[PDB]
Formats: structure tokens, sequence, C-alpha cells
């Protein structure tokens, strides 16, 4: 029994991160996704607005994705996360991740996530991301472009991932930041995915127990 309960955003990549341990170890979780607009719950929790938030079995809350992905792997004695990392990947990830958010944030903020459901939500986050990283317009119209731009690199990841349950072969915290990229991208129509990604992909969210987000491609 546990009653740990985790406090996310759906498309944040920081909360796939938090949910993976869960997913590959079967330990329950519950789920609560918050308001994009909401201040306060966060606040009275860790006295900040983020996410994602643990609350342990002492109920005391736990912040910072990689601390809860390692408190949460470390919990039982028996580490999953066994593996070496591969500076290729980190390399792939920083360079990619760079760019990305020109196709996801448009297509997040168009798309059904919960965090999203009340208008007011969605405008926050529109404005926010707007006043920062540049038009949502802008970017979706160059989708065609950078949709060129993630085939191409998805082309030399495809030969460094070794097998479709670890990136390196045994599962590392490569694996944890390498995945949440990879189910995001779902949301965009249009990618060519390799054969190894694809089969890594979708793996992963079966063992993870995270939803990857093609039905709702755009
Ligand atoms: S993706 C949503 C944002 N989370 C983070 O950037 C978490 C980063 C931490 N360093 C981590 O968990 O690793 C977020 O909460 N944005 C603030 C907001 O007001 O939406
Ligand atoms: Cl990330």
């Amino acid at each position: 029994s546990n009653a740990m309960k985790l406090y996310i955003y759906d498309h944040c990549p920081f909360c796939v991160k938090a949910r993976m341990i869960f997913g590959l170890k079967n330990i329950p979780v519950e789920l609560n996704v918050l308001q994009n607009d909401d201040e306060a719950t966060p606040t009275r929790m860790i006295g900040q607005k983020m996410v994602p938030i643990l609350q342990k079995d002492d109920s005391r809350y736990l912040p910072e994705s990689m601390d809860i992905v390692h408190y949460v792997d470390n919990l039982d004695g028996k580490p999953l996360l066994t593996g070496k990392r591969n500076p290729a990947i980190e390399e792939w990830l920083r360079k990619v991740n760079g760019y990305v958010n020109q196709l996801l944030l448009p297509r997040f903020a168009k798309s059904a996530f919960d965090e999203f459901s009340t208008p007011a939500a969605r405008q926050y986050f529109i404005r926010k991301k707007e006043a920062s990283s540049g038009s949502f317009d802008n970017h979706l119209a160059h989708s065609a472009g950078l949709i060129k731009k993630i085939g191409d690199d998805l082309r030399l990841l495809d030969k460094l991932i070794v097998q479709p349950n670890a990136v390196n072969g045994e599962l590392s915290e490569d694996d944890i930041h390498l995945f949440p990229l990879l189910r995001n991208l779902t949301l965009v129509a249009g990618i060519h995915w390799p054969t190894k990604v694809a089969d890594y992909r979708d793996n992963m969210a079966k063992q993870t127990q995270i939803n990857l987000l093609s039905s709702m491609a755009i």
C-alpha cells in the first residue's frame, strides 16, 4: 500500500519524467492534474508554482523531476536505473530541445490536456509562452520545415537507440530524459519516425503506463 500523489500538467515533460518510474516498477500513484493557471495549489505545497510535485507517504512534498525519479526508484531498495549514460544522447537532446518547442507549444495550446480545460487556463498558457518564445502562428506556419528538421534528427537517434526498453542497453537517466520528448512529439502530425525510434517510443509508453498522443495529433 502507498498514499503517493503526483501533481502535474499532462503536457509537461518533467511531469512525464516523474511518472515513468511508477509505471516501470508498477508502483501505484494517484495523478492529479492541476489547472495551468492555478498558482495557489502548488504554492500551498512547496511555496511556488511548479510541477511535478510528489506527495510522499508521510504527507510531505517533494518537487524536482529527477529528485522524484530517484526517490521513487530507490524506495524499495532495488533501483531500475542501473545503466551508463551516453554523452551523444545528452548532446542530441540538448540540440533538439533547443528548437522543438516551436512545434510543441502551439500544439499543446490547441489540444485537450486537462490543465487547459478552462478557457482561462488555456489563455494563461498562450499568453505566457507567446511573451517568451514568440508567435504560435508564426511557428505553426513553419511546421513543414520544423517537421523535416525533427525527421532528420530522428534518423541519427535511430542509430543510437540500443533496444526498445533502454536507449543505452540498460535503463538509465537517458531514458528518463528521452521518452518525454518522444511522447510529446507524437502530438505533431507529419513526422517521419524511424523504426528503432518508433519501437522504443511504443514500448516505453507501454512499460511506463504513459499514453502517446497520436490520437489527437495535429
Ligand atoms: S513543464 C511545467 C513547468 N515545470 C518545470 O519546468 C519543472 C522543472 C523542474 N526543474 C523539474 O521538475 O525538473 C512549470 O511548473 N512551470 C511553471 C508554471 O507556472 O507553469
Ligand atoms: Cl525535458
